[PDB]
């Protein structure tokens, strides 16, 4: 249907390895290509155990498919076996950005080189018409020497010449936009918003109203001012987050513009830097 290239008897090509993650649709496993000895990341989805999300699962493979980007988890093919179909991306062992932040806080160095591989994936991606929807440290993957990726396209949305705005409620609360809770037609500017509040959750460690029930913040977020970041925090990091965080979608910047902003050009550097980061990470995990 939109599953033309879906291939067959995944275990030809990879090896399944150990268990690494998990969600709503099913599971996620290490594994290796058996041609190139690369590892991949193989989410597994039982298709019998799977009801009404199928839809989803099938837009998740065709965005992923249509991504040919460094900034995106390569995309390595959907396979059927049984009752089960593989999805097989690109692996990253380095740690999410939210792993990263949890054994400390990061610098405004480390924010801005994230942030800045974060706005070179939705570039692409907006590029391309196409949204995430779900921007948010947890789906922002490194490798072990600090490349930056997006992850889980499991709700990203896809705009046409026939649909050019979205409406549906997707995403994670504290980081979605108003315009997206609220229903009304809206596009890539969602992306730029959840960025903002990405960006505030770099910075202090969780998005705003962190602490609250999901369902206050559905109406917190569409009736309350944007949130600011506070804290002695440099100037021009408060006022990305500021750009990102307006109510209204066209004066947010796009994600081109922001990797012009004072904050990225003089605060981002190479990522190879965020091998410390990493380390901190696997330090951390290893004493707990
Ligand atoms: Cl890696």
């Amino acid at each position: 249907p939109g599953m033309q290239n879906l291939k067959a008897d995944p275990e030809e090509l990879f090896t399944k390895l150990e268990k690494i993650g998990k969600g709503s649709f099913g599971e996620v496993f290490k594994g290796i290509d058996n041609r190139t000895q690369k590892v991949v990341a193989i989410k597994i989805i039982d298709l019998e155990e799977a009801e009404d999300e199928i839809e989803d699962i099938q837009q998740e493979i065709t965005v992923l498919s249509q991504c040919d980007s460094p900034y995106v988890t390569k995309y390595y093919g959907s396979y059927l076996k049984d009752t089960k179909l593989w999805i097989i991306m690109e692996y990253l062992g380095g740690g999410s950005a939210l792993d990263l932040l949890e054994p400390g806080p990061l610098d405004e160095t480390q924010i801005a080189t994230i942030l800045r591989e974060i706005l070179k994936g939705l570039d692409y991606l907006h590029s391309e018409k196409k949204i995430h929807r779900d921007i948010k440290a947890a789906n922002v993957l490194l490798s072990e020497h600090g490349e930056v990726k997006l992850a889980d396209f499991g709700v990203a949305g896809q705009l046409t010449d026939t649909q050019i705005k979205r409406n549906t409620f997707v995403g994670t609360p504290f980081w979605m936009a108003p315009e997206v809770i609220k229903q009304s037609a809206y596009d890539s500017k969602a992306d730029i918003w959840s960025l903002g509040i990405t960006a505030i959750e770099l910075a202090r460690g969780e998005p705003p109203h962190s602490e609250l029930h999901p369902m206050k913040v559905l109406f917190l977020i569409p009736k309350n001012n944007p949130p600011t970041l506070e804290g002695n925090y440099s100037k021009p990091l408060k006022e990305f987050v500021e750009a990102c965080l307006n109510k209204e979608p066209s004066f947010r910047p796009t994600a081109k513009e922001l990797l012009k902003h004072k904050f990225i050009l003089r605060n981002a550097k190479k990522t190879s830097y965020l091998t410390e980061l990493i380390d901190r990470y696997k330090r951390w995990k290893a004493e707990q």
